[PDB]
């Protein structure tokens, strides 16, 4: 039952990937990936309203063949339940930079090393209804 | 090596696909596949400028259980090689309304009886831009 999946993205670095999804209504928390595959992430976008012992705090991390490694928090969080919001995702060789609502943005460094992102998906709080390529 | 593969789209009756993207500059014909997975499509969108004896025609079908069905040919082709081109399908009990670039309309038999629209890919030479599912 979780969210929208796709693959053969190929996004490539400096391009901008726009996703804007709706948080629900009772989400204590959402996630988006983004990698190579589900078993290799380069970013697990993860904001969590009050989920895991946090309360709102995003926290970011990377998965590399099936291993979690050391999570990133951020110092914002322009986001709400039964909302929608829009993320904006970037990358180069070292750092992906997403972009959040309120137009701050952060960098979380590209652990995979990759250099074309082609996996995306999001779990059951966070309903994509749209995704741009540019 | 292909093109966009989205699933776990969930889009109900009523709802309302829009999808932009690139027509490569020395297309040949490009498609958009619609359906519960790549072997059950409702709509098999394939605008050809030449392939397989049709020049600018858009063909559809659907392909049940990976048999492919009749053939459906339109009498417009709104598409050019090297230009942005954007096609809206929504997705009804009946039959599946597609609308062209230039307003054209028409549309397909939900032969599969499908109850919501689960898969989408994009193939050819057609460089997707953004997608929205509403």
């Amino acid at each position: 039952a979780s969210g929208l999946v796709a693959s053969n993205l190929n996004l490539k670095p400096g391009e901008c990937l726009r996703v804007r999804g709706e948080v629900a209504p009772d989400a204590k928390s959402f996630v988006l990936n983004l990698g190579k595959d589900s078993n290799n992430l380069c970013l697990h976008f993860n904001p969590r309203f009050n989920a895991h012992g946090d309360a709102n705090t995003i926290v970011c991390n990377s998965k590399d063949d099936g291993a979690w490694g050391t999570e990133q928090r951020e110092a914002v969080f322009p986001f709400q339940p039964g909302s929608v919001a829009e993320v904006c995702i970037t990358f180069d060789q070292a750092n992906l930079t997403v972009k959040l609502p309120d137009g701050y943005e952060f960098k979380f460094p590209n652990r995979l090393n990759l250099e074309a992102i082609n996996y995306m998906a999001a779990d059951g709080d966070f309903k994509i209804k749209c995704v741009a390529f540019d």
